[PDB]
């Protein structure tokens, strides 16, 4: 039945499937084969460490900017199929939801619980039951009894982590299972009993308070289109075609020469040959074309765009300036940036493109640009999400007009948490028009 398929889920907190719906993260139930669903060779690991191929498994949660846990109906009566459920479920909070996915195993309290249980004892004999329990084969082998867990073991082994999370989840919420957990492994059950009778909630509940204040959709592309292609249908359908047309082109090749030409003359007697005239003058009516058509879009909301940087950011001199050596990020170097540039500002003579969503390519993100500009944008800015209109699809560009000034905010690293960071910390800036 999808009903006892249905009910199995729904016994899990309202507070934990808020937390996913936000990212726009989805539940399927369904009678094929997990392979034949639309939404997905592979092989798996069930929560005791078996391996499975993926076409074999009634249950997976796909990972990344569109999260979905497909479920295949089963009866569920069993406990040995009902709890992989939960595990799963509790991989996608862990892995796939901000912000546990970011924030939540470099927290104290998973650290001290992790710790606390690879410290028990039975000069007591050493206890090995919680880790005998919940970690899994390789972490066992790389983290011994009484060896202490801090944040640089987590980020280098950080799958196995997650595991150590989701399987704490799965055995709380699973009733034949929470005993165990209990006995076995008591700051786990206590550190996940926090998270049940309140921490999720006051986590879901801060979600919702930003979402008050800023539109913010991360690297979540399900929900950013849809807010994109609807918000500004209407200034899209009133486009002419030079609009259009010169629009495209600006993701194409039109954008060098519109960029020189207007960081050049900052936004006499002499005359030009004929072919230079006509190829300025064609440049001015793109101008005019773009700012007449951005003119015509307002931003409804404050909202929150991405760009992907080098140091070349701040200017020639930060050339060859190497903010980051083998993936880690130079912290005295940060401090120096953040001393020089923090609630100082420049004006932007072009247009500036950004993405709506944070590192929608992975060729053009984290292995290559060193910093991310988190650029709040206030309601009433002109600009405009663009994507459909360009040539290179799945970009989710938002156009802002060109001549706004921007002031740096803040300056925070970030830790690699995320399997699409590909190990690599980077340097965040935000910034405000």
């Amino acid at each position: 039945n999808s009903k006892k398929t249905q009910e199995l889920v729904e016994k899990l907190p309202h507070e934990v499937l808020e937390l996913y719906k936000n990212v726009g993260g989805e539940i399927y139930i369904t009678d094929k084969r997990l392979t034949q669903h639309e939404e997905l060779d592979m092989f798996i690991v069930s929560s005791e460490g078996k391996s499975f191929p993926l076409r074999e498994h009634f249950v997976f949660a796909k990972g990344g900017k569109e999260p979905s846990l497909i479920i295949h109906a089963e009866d569920y009566a069993s406990h040995l199929s009902s709890v992989e459920v939960y595990y799963e479920l509790g991989k996608a909070i862990i892995r796939d939801t901000f912000p546990l996915n970011q924030k939540e195993l470099g927290n104290p309290k998973f650290i001290n619980a992790i710790n606390e249980v690879n410290q028990q004892k039975e000069n007591a004999k050493a206890d090995e039951d919680g880790r005998d329990l919940l970690f899994g084969k390789e972490l066992k082998k790389n983290l011994e009894h009484g060896q202490l867990v801090d944040l640089d073991l987590i980020s280098g082994n950080l799958s196995e982590f997650q595991h150590v999370f989701a399987k704490s989840f799965a055995l709380y919420y699973e009733p034949h299972y929470k005993e165990a957990l209990k006995s076995y492994a008591p700051a786990l059950f206590n550190y996940m009993l926090e998270l049940d009778q309140m921490r999720f909630k006051e986590i879901s509940d801060d979600v919702k308070e930003k979402n008050k204040n800023v539109l913010d959709f991360k690297w979540y592309t399900r929900k950013a289109e849809s807010w994109g292609v609807q918000t500004f249908k209407n200034w899209k359908e009133n486009l002419t075609i030079s609009e259009k047309d010169i629009i495209t082109g600006y993701t194409g090749s039109k954008y060098d020469p519109i960029n020189e030409y207007l960081r050049k003359y900052d936004g006499i007697g002499g005359d030009l040959d004929k072919k230079s005239k006509k190829a300025l003058e064609k440049i001015e009516n793109q101008i005019k074309n773009l700012d007449a058509a951005l003119q015509k879009s307002k931003i409804t909301e404050n909202l929150i765009v991405y760009r992907r940087v080098s140091e070349l950011q701040f200017g020639k001199k930060y050339e060859d300036y190497n903010l980051r050596q083998n993936g880690i990020i130079n912290e005295e170097k940060v401090m120096e940036l953040e001393s020089n540039f923090k609630g100082q500002t420049f004006i932007q003579h072009n247009y500036m493109s950004t993405s709506l969503v944070q590192d929608p390519h992975q060729s053009y993100s984290n292995d290559r640009y060193p910093i991310l500009l988190e650029i709040t944008i206030p309601e009433g800015v002109h600009g405009a999400y663009i994507a459909d209109m360009s040539e290179y699809p799945g970009q989710y560009e938002m156009l802002i007009n060109r001549g706004y000034t921007f002031k740096y905010d803040k300056f925070s690293i970030v830790k690699p948490t995320r399997e699409e960071d590909k190990g690599k910390e980077y340097l965040k800036v935000n910034l405000s028009i």
